[PDB]
């Protein structure tokens, strides 16, 4: 059973959640399995950002056990902006686990769009089914964005590729496309751009970038990779990789007792670009 | 200063919010001027829903000093539902006081018979509003919603305290500072009962936003329905409580009925059902 353990308060610098199995602390990024079932390509993904928050929270790579923080930018606490007419992050925003875009990639787990109906908890682990995929060029890094469905929402059963999102959620994919486009606007970055003219590319497309990075992964857990630079692979639960460390899940504080932090009110303005 | 007591957990029954002067209750339809400047035509807006919420909040005619409560439907509390591009509501959204949709007769700009609640106002403004809180504001314009057959103009309006403020003036100015808000506006009110089984309604004008002028024209009409009202002398008020505590020339002036209100007893937030989550699709 995953659960989360959070230390700090929610929108500070001390903010920090990890994901539990069965009480202890693992790796977001390394021990959570990418399948929940291999079979039927039915993926485990974890969630950072829930819909229509800000706080631009991320697994951390360079932190014992990859816990997700908030970014910052020279010691600032970074939220997207609201871009009209978007209320912060238009999809429940994360990653898939035991994936690395090998840097031309982007040095990170890969991305993932869920587009159910339920917002998502910071740090869930929750299994969903690959629809397609879009390919985002922001600063002359390849950003692949998997455009997936938590395998529990009622209209799971009749998604199975990118075409029935369109059926389904018509307008989502062309917000998707805006949505990445400008969200960098307001922090004075340039718009970004899509390689294929901005299409979304098929489930079979999808499932083959998802296994390349997976593959990438396993190569930089074994410790094979050309450079780990600031990538901390402790993990707790992969026992013959050169970085396995039990102890580390001990090292964690315990559960923070604080509640949320204000949010300065200027993070409620909507841009209108 | 106004402030609020809260009785209850948001999000349940038992919720309310009345507006208090001095920390003591008033009533949120009558007590508060519809002027906070009647020379620069500032007013006090009463808000009831924060932007990008969905809980229905509303003046709640019927009971005494009008506190503020969740709308219900059969029982169930009311929330309007997420209609894809849009997150709940996408304005601060509520009312001026000491003004009524005449139920009575037929308006001449939409043919038909008014809502029976105090105008409504959209504030555009970047600051996210809280329920019972009283700002002030300048209109800009207005807009002739028909919702469910019923006249229901929407004045757009701004919070006298927006960095934006002192260069909005009039409808205009929405379109150069807020590009495609009113196009949005337009599409929310048309569409958000959808999702509740109902049809989707219109606009006199063509969706039109009229502008500050033909604003304060219908502003000042529903204030005066209101002071007929108030006055005891509407043909038809409706089972509107009429008690007031600022009022001495009405009929239902009661200074006492203030302190008859329970003292706030406000409680965390309850959660939602996580059906509220839900966007709806409802074109293309
Ligand atoms: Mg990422
Ligand atoms: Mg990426
Ligand atoms: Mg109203
Ligand atoms: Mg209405
Ligand atoms: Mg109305």
């Amino acid at each position: 059973t995953y659960t989360t353990r959070q230390i700090g308060a929610k929108n500070t610098l001390e903010y920090k959640v990890y994901i539990e199995k069965d009480g202890k602390p693992v790796s977001a990024f390394h021990d959570i399995p990418l399948y929940a079932d291999k079979e039927n390509n039915i993926f485990n993904m974890v969630v950072e950002i829930p819909r229509w928050t800000n706080a631009k929270l991320e697994i951390t790579k360079e932190e014992t056990l990859n816990p997700i923080i908030q970014d910052t930018k020279k010691g600032k606490l970074r939220f997207v902006r609201n871009c009209f007419p978007h209320h912060g992050y238009i999809h429940n925003y994360g990653a898939f686990p035991q994936t690395w875009e090998d840097p031309v990639g982007d040095n990170e787990p890969i991305d993932v769009l869920e587009i159910g109906e339920t917002i998502a908890y910071t740090g869930q682990v929750k299994q969903v089914k690959a629809l397609g995929i879009m390919a985002l060029l922001d600063e002359g890094e390849t950003d692949w964005k998997v455009i997936a469905i938590d395998i529990n929402d009622p209209l799971a059963p009749k998604l199975n590729d990118i075409e029935d999102v369109e059926k389904y959620f018509p307008g989502l994919l062309r917000a998707t496309n805006e949505w990445f486009r400008i969200y960098k606007i307001p922090d004075g970055k340039p718009e970004n751009q899509f390689a294929f003219s901005g299409e979304a590319k098929n489930k079979k497309y999808a499932l083959d970038i998802i296994k390349e990075t997976h593959d990438s992964w396993k190569q930089l857990i074994a410790g094979k990779s050309s450079d780990s630079k600031g990538i901390d692979l402790t993990n707790v639960t992969l026992p013959d990789t050169p970085t396995y460390s039990k102890a580390a899940s001990d090292a964690i504080p315990p559960a923070s007792l604080k509640a949320d932090a204000p949010i300065d009110k200027s993070i409620d303005k909507w841009f209108f670009i």
